[PDB]
């Protein structure tokens, strides 16, 4: 029968009615600059595509963080490096400074405003009601940005958001899983962190779109306001959307499945049974009731959804009752 197709609800087809150069970054052409310009200073950490290095630009004694790229594919590099060109200048948006090659190892290596962000493993039960809604809000002005932009950040994760809580700053980070939107693609399902995988990528469903993000951001929330790291705590990816079911119910699911003609692996058939959707209520006890608010719960209610044209998108979660005390300051 095959699954039945779907478009973004907004921003549907700004790449479309944009030059060609701005997202076909296969042909776009990167101007080096010297990595002599910069000195290492100490790592900050790594990952499984790069290397992360505090750096000092020696041609103004500035801090700079260097993202020395593990050999991926020519292409990843070029489309990491043109949606953070594209997306410069946006709120809550990484900088790019420079893009440098090692004479030696030919390895290319990303430049980056530094961020002196506290960890979130800290930082998570440090926060007040407020301080939830607050960065919430400067996470939405980035999604929304960069959305309105044609792009999906496709990996929405504490790990990725860099708070610097003295200042009030936030930037959302690592941009290599980014890809930008088009009307009818069929984009890999094998994206973004396991606990924070939509119920479009655990059950294959291709055509996704910017309501993948909504998802993710959810489950930050969810952790955040009853202090469960992570919320959606699976095995493997067909435990987690077991995980999701206990929680959500499995009725709606069958019914996301039935409405998109989903075929389901046969894998799924045995552990997903039937479950009831929970009341949120149950999550709540003495130790986070202090973050937990009837404003809290319904907001958190419309990004879960398992129909990802049943999500909220940017803007219209940056307009929910939740965030008033954030927007009247
Ligand atoms: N601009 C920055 N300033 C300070 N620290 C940073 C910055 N960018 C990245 N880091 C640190 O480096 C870590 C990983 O960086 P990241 O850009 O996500 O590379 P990555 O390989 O794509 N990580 P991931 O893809 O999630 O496995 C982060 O967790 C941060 O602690
Ligand atoms: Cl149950
Ligand atoms: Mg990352
Ligand atoms: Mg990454």
């Amino acid at each position: 029968s095959g699954p039945v197709p779907s478009r973004a609800r907004v921003y549907t087809d700004v790449n479309t009615h944009r030059p060609r150069e701005y997202w076909d970054y296969e042909s776009h052409v990167v101007e080096w600059g010297n990595q002599d310009d910069y000195q290492l200073v100490r790592k900050l950490g790594r990952g499984k595509y790069s290397e992360v290095f505090e750096a000092i630009n020696i041609t103004n004694n500035e801090k700079v963080v260097v993202k020395i790229l593990k050999p991926v594919k020519k292409k990843k590099i070029k489309r990491e490096i043109k949606i953070l060109e594209n997306l410069r200048g946006g709120p809550n948006i990484i900088t790019l400074a420079d893009i440098v090659k090692d004479p030696v190892s030919r390895t290319p290596a990303l430049v980056f405003e530094h961020v002196n962000n506290t960890d979130f493993k800290q930082l998570y039960q440090t926060l007040t009601d407020y301080d939830i809604r607050f960065y919430m809000y400067e996470i939405l002005k980035a999604l929304d940005y960069c959305h309105s932009m044609g792009i999906m950040h496709r990996d929405v994760k504490p790990h990725n958001v860099m708070i610097d809580h003295e200042h009030r700053k936030l930037r959302l980070i690592d941009w290599g899983l980014a890809e930008f939107y088009h009307p009818g693609q069929e984009y890999n399902v094998r994206v973004a962190s396991r606990y924070f995988k939509g119920p479009e990528l655990l059950v294959d469903y291709q055509m996704y779109d910017y309501s993948l993000d909504m998802w993710s951001l959810g489950c930050m929330l969810a952790s955040m306001i009853f202090r469960k790291e992570p919320f959606f705590h699976g095995h493997d990816n067909y435990d987690q959307l077991v995980r999701i079911a206990k929680v959500l119910g499995t009725e709606d699911l069958y019914d996301y499945i039935d409405k998109y003609n989903i075929e389901l692996d046969p894998r799924f058939n045995d552990i997903l049974g039937r479950h009831s959707r929970k009341r949120w209520e149950r999550f709540v006890h003495s130790e986070n009731q202090h973050l937990v608010s009837p404003e809290a719960l319904d907001f958190l209610d419309k990004l879960l959804r398992y129909d990802h044209q049943s999500r909220l998108t940017a803007r219209e979660a940056m307009e929910h009752p939740y965030f008033y005390p954030v927007v009247k300051e």
